[PDB]
């Protein structure tokens, strides 16, 4: 059948009854917010901020928190974070480029012949699709994370479940120590597209569309690949007519298009109105509403670097940046799912990686030696064409200049750190994730002498419409254990470093479940913001202090999703003067991707990350530094 997974238990069968998402009690936000300010402040700073928490928690703070409670109890079937945060992305006018869209790549097939171009585009379209059908049917096992996989990860607990109503189901996961995920963002994975308007950008979906987009040198095609029945177009011809994509030998456009989709918010806004103006809506139509957009580039991959600029942003002319996802597939067969990060996030996405991933390589469609379906692929495929106007030139050109200008500045490079990874750590009883993030705060002391405001995402997908809260790695723990590491050496003992290491990783681990329960300071805080604004108030003095702004403005910006399917993963800075640090803890290894623009350098940032590890593995060994 067209289906990659046969789940007893409906894909949506937890959805109703979802813990909703905890708003905390404000004096927690307040204390928490001044904690991960403690090792960013000097004392008067510090004094100052302390002051308008005071006054913010006594007073307006106080008002809007009562609001937000009483709003989100008049709100029980989402959560009070869930229409910010989408309007956080949405009203951002910044190019979604670099300052969003995230990648992660895949793995190659396992078989090297697998990873040719055309077999491997096939083959990772069609478990795309046969994903579609299987999240479709309800037949994708719902997400669950597990604390104890071999007991409630069970055939025979799935056979239980099944039989109790959506509106109790929760409950009884609850209680074997299961805890599933909101699946609400996967009805945005497919046939779904950003769409560019003033003020705030727009989610557009067509579910009825049955065709997909392919994107190579720039030029636009679409066939369907689900028939008039609801079935899979048969692979075979699926292969013949991306065989005939790759034999176009027209050169790139004079006017690449897809420039456009990297473009300020409002300038994209303005230059689409014009398209629909100079009668493009038809075509506009048929991007918009495609399953996923397949990127197919006709180069190798000369390195990692080169792979990370490729999958990332590569040259302007060959992603459709809007787009749910782009899956792009380079001539060495190297895949990766470049996305937009404002209607989902990593985890729905890692769940899609990891079945298309599993799929295409366990059970691909077709093989090396598969011969394409006789069939006319002029008849099947539509190549699309877009009506310019002197203006719409005139803004393409301009979208290409700002996108090669901001991109020029952009370098990104990587380590793999092969002395230990989880499994060392482990052993030593210390959380890697507390690990991974005391070595970045380390290297950013060796290399720049400062403690900076630092970035970890973490899903708050246990809840309903939860999304991600922020853990703040950078503590007093972090920052002294860092001074003891690279101010006086001298000073401290193997056991001291030690036991220092294991406070940090203590308090991170605390940190870590908070921000999973909804309990981080982040959200909450941001919340009242959004609700001031949204009732027509000023904004509140606590959101004016410089304190707070240097809060947000996130010199390290980390994440990290690991799994089998990955090979590496990037993404940009969100600041000006900031690292995009994207790593994993292996069993056995180590690997940071790191991006930085010109005021900053990541290559003596990834030198120090590097130092800092061997030092901490070596105190950890029992040897001095
Ligand atoms: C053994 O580790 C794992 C096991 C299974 C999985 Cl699915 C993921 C991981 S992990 O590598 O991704 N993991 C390590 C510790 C950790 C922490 C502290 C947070 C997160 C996390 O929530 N990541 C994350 C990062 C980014 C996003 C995003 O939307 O951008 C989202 Cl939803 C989630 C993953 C992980
Ligand atoms: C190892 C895999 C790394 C890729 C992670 C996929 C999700 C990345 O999401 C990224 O998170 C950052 C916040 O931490 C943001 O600054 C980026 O804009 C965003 O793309």
């Amino acid at each position: 059948d067209d289906y990659l997974q046969h789940s007893i238990v409906p894909t949506m069968h937890y959805q109703d009854s979802l813990p909703r998402l905890p708003i905390p009690k404000l004096e927690d936000t307040m204390k928490r917010y001044l904690n991960a300010q403690k090792p960013l402040l000097d004392d008067s700073q510090f004094r100052r901020t302390e002051a308008l928490c005071k006054n913010f928690e006594t007073g307006v703070g106080k008002e809007l928190h009562a609001h937000l409670l009483a709003q989100d109890k008049q709100n029980k079937h989402t959560s009070y974070i869930s229409g910010p945060w989408f309007d956080m992305y949405l009203t951002a006018r910044d190019s979604i480029v670099l300052n969003f869209n995230p990648f992660m790549a895949f793995n190659p097939d396992p078989k090297s012949e697998y990873n040719d171009q055309l077999t491997r585009a096939t083959n990772l379209t069609v478990s795309a699709v046969r994903f579609l059908k299987t999240l479709q049917a309800g037949l994708l096992e719902p997400e669950v994370f597990h604390l104890n996989p071999s007991k409630s990860d069970t055939d025979a607990f799935k056979r239980l479940i099944r039989f109790v109503p959506p509106s109790l189901s929760w409950y009884g996961a609850y209680l074997v120590n299961a805890y599933p995920l909101d699946m609400s963002q996967y009805f945005r994975l497919f046939n779904s597209t950003r769409i560019p308007r003033p003020n705030r950008d727009e989610l557009f979906t067509d579910t009825k569309a049955r065709h997909l987009l392919v994107l190579r040198k720039g030029h636009f095609y679409v066939f369907d690949v689900l028939d008039q029945d609801g079935n899979i177009v048969n692979p075979l011809e699926i292969q013949a007519h991306l065989k005939y994509i790759l034999s176009d030998s027209s050169p790139v456009p004079e006017f690449p298009v897809a420039y456009l989709t990297s473009e300020n918010r409002d300038v994209w806004a303005e230059l689409r109105q014009k398209l629909i103006f100079d009668g493009n809506e038809e075509t506009l139509k048929k991007v918009d509403s495609a399953v996923f957009c397949l990127c197919l580039d006709d180069f190798p991959m000369k390195d990692l670097i080169h792979l990370s600029h490729t999958m990332l942003h590569g040259d302007g002319t060959n992603r459709w940046f809007d787009k749910s996802f782009n899956l792009i597939v380079a001539e060495d067969g190297t895949a990766a799912v470049h996305f937009e990060h404002s209607w989902g996030d990593g985890v729905a996405v890692l769940r899609f990686f990891n079945e298309v991933f599993r799929d295409s390589t366990q059970t691909p469609a077709i093989t090396p030696q598969s011969q394409p379906a006789a069939t006319n692929s002029s008849a099947s495929v539509e190549t699309l064409s877009f009506n310019l106007s002197g203006a719409l030139k005139a803004g393409i050109t301009a979208a290409k200049e700002k996108f090669d200008t901001t991109v020029k500045t952009l370098s990104i490079d990587s380590i793999q750190f092969q002395r230990g990874g989880k499994e060392f750590l482990k052993k030593k009883q210390l959380s890697p994730d507390a690990v991974a993030q005391l070595a970045f705060q380390m290297a950013f002391l060796r290399q720049y002498g400062q403690t900076v405001a630092t970035y970890e995402s973490c899903s708050t997908a246990a809840f309903k419409h939860g999304r991600t809260e922020t853990i703040r790695p950078a503590s007093i723990f972090t920052k002294r254990c860092s001074e003891a590491f690279v101010r006086d050496p001298s000073k401290h003992s193997v056991g001291e470093l030690q036991h220092m290491m294991a406070e940090c990783s203590k308090y991170h681990g605390q940190l870590t479940k908070e921000a999973a329960m909804g309990q981080g300071f982040d959200r909450h805080l941001y919340a009242l913001r959004y609700l001031a604004t949204a009732r027509g108030l000023n904004l509140p003095e606590l959101y004016l202090d410089p304190a707070y702004q240097q809060m947000n403005h996130n010199i390290l910006s980390t994440s990290t999703l690991n799994s089998p399917a990955v090979s590496l993963g990037g993404f940009a800075p969100v600041v000006p003067d900031g690292f995009g640090i994207a790593y994993a803890v292996h069993d056995d290894w180590i690997g940071c991707n790191v991006s930085s623009y010109s005021g900053r350098n990541a290559r003596e940032f990834l030198h120090c990350v590097q130092k800092c590890l061997e030092d901490i593995f070596d105190a950890l060994e029992g040897k001095a530094i």
